[PDB]
């Protein structure tokens, strides 16, 4: 079997991208932010906390036929200020683009951070990680793609995130039609639960490639690019007037700059990142200074291939008990 999704950035920015998803028996629809950084399936629910809850689409399990409750299951997942989200647990039918899953686990928030209550166009995320990285509590549980593995065609998935235009996620099958070239697969390490690979390299704009190993991880749930600092400093210093500004957080550059491309590495094969694609828009509404879609990981602690160099890019997740990333132009 398959199944495939439209997927749709939700601002002028592309600062994430939702997919409808049909969740219980009669269908509820909610649209979730497919996040291959993380492991669990949690969505705003009828028990969030309502203060909590500003124009979400929620799971209503007392109205879904084939829901469960887990009893005595709990998740909790951490973020950056100290805010977390967390909740209970129910089991349910999920459907994503025709592709169904029975007694998938469906972690109904309690309580979530702020930053998703501002949120009100995603209700919820889906994680395509790695397993074992899903927080519920004692039992862990699988990701929706590990439980339908066995019924698809082919294990895989794919991801073709549009610039500033809907996109496609696929389950089970590889579109021959949706990429130019040939694939290029890279091996993936599975150790820190991530899709974590190697690039072979960067070159900024139409200079020199350079050789040298980046290690980071395929997120479609983070929307910039974070490299090492090296690698940053080096873009930005090609763009006149660019610095790192502490106020902000990042780099800024003149919104009138034209920006260069960047280009990365993948085994032998080149992935060219327009100029474009890097410009996320005045950092306040009226500036001339405008935010800058590559920043420096240092913070950060890991390197992390966001959706500004993934829409760039035909991406294929290879979940076969050997696991691969492939990238192809398009």
């Amino acid at each position: 079997s398959t199944g495939s999704a439209t997927t749709t950035p939700i601002d002028s920015l592309d600062d994430a991208y939702i997919t409808p998803v049909q969740i219980g028996t009669p269908a509820q629809t909610l649209n979730l932010d497919f996040d291959t950084g993380s492991s669990d399936l949690w969505v705003f629910s009828s028990e969030t906390t309502a203060s909590e809850v500003d124009g979400q689409t929620i799971y209503t399990p007392s109205k879904s036929t084939t829901a469960k409750l887990l009893s005595g299951a709990t998740w909790s997942i951490s973020y950056g200020d100290g805010s977390s989200s967390s909740g209970d647990v129910y089991t349910d039918t999920v459907s994503v683009g025709g592709l169904t899953v029975t007694g998938q686990a469906v972690e109904s928030a309690k309580k979530v951070s702020s930053s998703f209550t501002e949120d009100s166009t995603i209700d919820g995320l889906l994680g395509l990680a790695f397993s074992t990285l899903n927080t519920v509590s004692p039992t862990q549980q699988k990701t929706f793609f590990d439980n339908a593995k066995a019924s698809l065609d082919s294990p895989v998935f794919t991801a073709d995130l549009g610039y500033h235009a809907p996109g496609t996620y696929n389950f089970g099958f590889i579109d021959t039609t949706a990429y130019t070239g040939s694939i290029t697969y890279t091996a993936v390490s599975t150790k820190q639960g991530f899709w974590e690979w190697t690039s072979t390299g960067y070159a900024v704009g139409s200079g020199t490639f350079k050789s040298t190993s980046i290690d980071g991880i395929a997120d479609t749930g983070t929307t910039l690019l974070y490299l090492p600092a090296t690698v940053v400093s080096a873009y930005w210093a090609q763009v006149s007037g660019a610095k790192s500004s502490s106020s902000v957080g990042g780099y800024v550059f003149p919104c009138s700059a034209t920006l260069p491309s960047f280009t990365f590495g993948v085994g032998s094969a080149r992935i060219v990142i327009p100029g474009d694609y890097i410009d996320f828009g005045p950092i306040s509404t009226g500036s001339s200074s405008c935010f800058g879609g590559i920043q420096s990981s240092a913070g950060i602690g890991i390197n992390i291939f966001g959706d500004v160099a993934l829409k760039a890019a035909f991406v294929v997740f290879n979940g076969a008990t050997t696991p691969t990333l492939g990238f192809a132009s398009k």
